[PDB]
């Protein structure tokens, strides 16, 4: 299974001098526009807010994208005017990631291509995955923890044993805080195998819990659940634990096997 080469934190700050594409009164009066941006990294897509009637938009939004050692992967950005029909094009940008890794931290205005005018203000942070916990304390403080992610949670769903029944069709749902993802379904078995990998962004591992619920997908019935304070990982080697876990609201011998690893996101120079 692929593992991330790092995390790219994208500050979608502002743009200036964009192309006005709206016109009042049958096109007599030249007007401004309603800019917003579409940001792409690999399969990950991000959409900024629409700011109305302004060619120097200030979004101050921030997105977090996973980056792997895959070929030539790039940061793609397109700006549009929100119109009631087809949104008019306000310019585009293409940044080489392998270049961004090299610089670690950028703060620059970029001139949009394929438009007569327009500039975009970005601050890019290349965060690497740290296996030791040595810098968590510093990363939490820089974020100003009192939000964006201070860590990643990478977890492996191996299998479960001896689940309650008649037989069920087991599926697992994991949700660190509000982010939630689901495994695939196994059918008519009390011994499911998934061998699936999942990744979650983490604001603060000292506060957040991983919640795991096993369900029978056919029927509303629950098959057990599990809470794992991520803090417990903080005291494990390479912030990774691998064991069988007891399920609650389940059988007495019902368990779930996982590998769970934490990585602190760090900007170095
Ligand atoms: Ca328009
Ligand atoms: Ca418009
Ligand atoms: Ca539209």
């Amino acid at each position: 299974f692929p593992v991330p080469k790092g995390v790219l934190r994208i500050h979608f700050i502002e743009a200036q001098d964009l192309q006005g594409k709206d016109t009042y009164l049958k096109g007599l009066v030249k007007g401004k526009s309603d800019p917003y941006g579409i940001i792409r990294v690999g399969n990950q897509i991000f959409q900024s807010r629409v700011i109305k009637e302004n060619l120097s938009p200030k979004w101050n939004e921030v997105y977090e994208a996973l980056v792997y050692e895959h070929p030539g992967q790039e940061l793609e950005i397109e700006l549009f005017d929100e119109d009631p029909d087809k949104d008019d094009f306000l310019g585009s940008l293409m940044i080489d990631l392998i270049e961004v890794e090299k610089e670690r931290l950028l703060d620059e205005w970029f001139t949009l291509d394929e438009v007569p005018k327009g500039k975009l203000h970005l601050r890019l942070e290349w965060l690497t995955l740290m296996p030791n916990v040595s810098n968590l304390d510093k990363v939490l403080t820089d974020i100003k923890a009192d939000g964006l992610s201070s860590a990643l949670l990478i977890l492996y769903l191996d299998s479960a044993r001896n689940l309650p029944s008649s037989n069920p069709n087991p599926v697992v749902q994991m949700s660190v805080g509000h982010k939630a993802q689901e495994s695939k379904i196994r059918y008519k078995t009390n011994e499911p195998v998934w061998e699936e990998n999942f990744t979650f962004f983490i604001h603060n591992p000292k506060r957040q819990d991983l919640e795991v619920e096993v369900r029978d997908e056919q029927h509303q019935c629950s098959l057990g659940n599990l809470k794992v304070p991520l803090s417990q990982l903080l005291t494990s080697e390479d912030m990774t634990v691998s064991q069988r876990f007891q399920l609650s609201n389940s059988g007495p011998n019902s368990t779930i096997k996982m590998k769970i690893a934490l990585r602190v996101l760090h900007l170095e120079k």
